């Protein structure tokens, strides 16, 4: 395997020599010497491994990785087999079931099948100390993932951005609405899901928007 997918590296490596990025790398490395940090190194950049950067169709922006054992693996909201889907992911699957009648629950929480279809599952902060939510907040990841969002905004066309919650909406605030499609709703967490996420129908809406972009739809059940 590779640490960082080649097509993504080609376009994002301009970040790597910048002072914030050097500092970020040092911070994460030091944290790993004293704490268990999730995801493990080989999974920090899973979101670069699943499809070519040129083939991104949909972008779902997250915040912090899961902080429990075996959960985070470098794709926002996803958990690898055999880990049970956390409540936020169960809510995502519940909305899918009501939104698209023909959706089939895969019986696991691994969203790799979406990533392979060009659904970028990007957290803003890409590491977290075990059991400590937001422990790596504002250490440099935000600037890096802002650079990712900026690259896609400028160099791709007709993407669908799904911005769930106020944090994601802020991170996507500068997306050019004349050049990309943006859908917004509340966050799927249990505390916020009934404040707009249930009933948002973003999955069916996304596929209709992809038609306008001249692109084939996501098969949301291909998991
Ligand atoms: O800004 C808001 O409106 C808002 C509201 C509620 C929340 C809540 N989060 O609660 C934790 C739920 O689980 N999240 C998992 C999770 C896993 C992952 O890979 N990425 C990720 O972004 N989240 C966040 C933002």
């Amino acid at each position: 395997m590779e640490f960082f997918g080649e097509s993504w590296k080609k376009h994002l490596s301009g970040e790597f020599g910048k002072p914030y990025f050097i500092k970020l790398m040092g911070f994460v490395a030091e944290e790993r010497k004293h704490y268990t940090v999730y995801p493990p190194p080989h999974q920090v950049f899973t979101w670069t491994q699943m499809c070519d950067i040129k083939d991104v169709k949909v972008v779902i922006l997250g915040q912090d990785p899961y902080h429990g054992p075996n959960q985070a693996h470098g794709l926002c909201f996803s958990v690898q087999r055999p880990v049970p889907p956390p409540p936020s992911l169960e809510n995502i699957y519940k909305e899918l079931s009501t939104d698209i009648e023909d959706f089939v629950h895969p019986g696991h929480g691994d969203l790799s099948g979406w990533a392979k279809q060009g659904v970028l599952l990007l957290n803003a902060v890409l590491t977290v100390r075990a059991h400590q939510a937001n422990s790596h907040k504002e250490r440099g990841w935000e600037q890096f993932t802002d650079a990712v969002v900026s690259w896609l905004n400028q160099n791709s066309n007709g993407l669908v951005f799904l911005l769930w919650g106020s944090y994601a909406q802020k991170k996507g605030s500068a997306i050019d609405r004349k050049r990309h499609h943006v859908l917004q709703t509340a966050h799927p967490s249990p505390l916020s899901v009934y404040r707009g996420f249930f009933g948002c129908r973003h999955f069916s809406k996304t596929n209709e928007l992809l038609q306008k972009s001249g692109k084939k739809p996501i098969d949301w059940k291909e998991l």
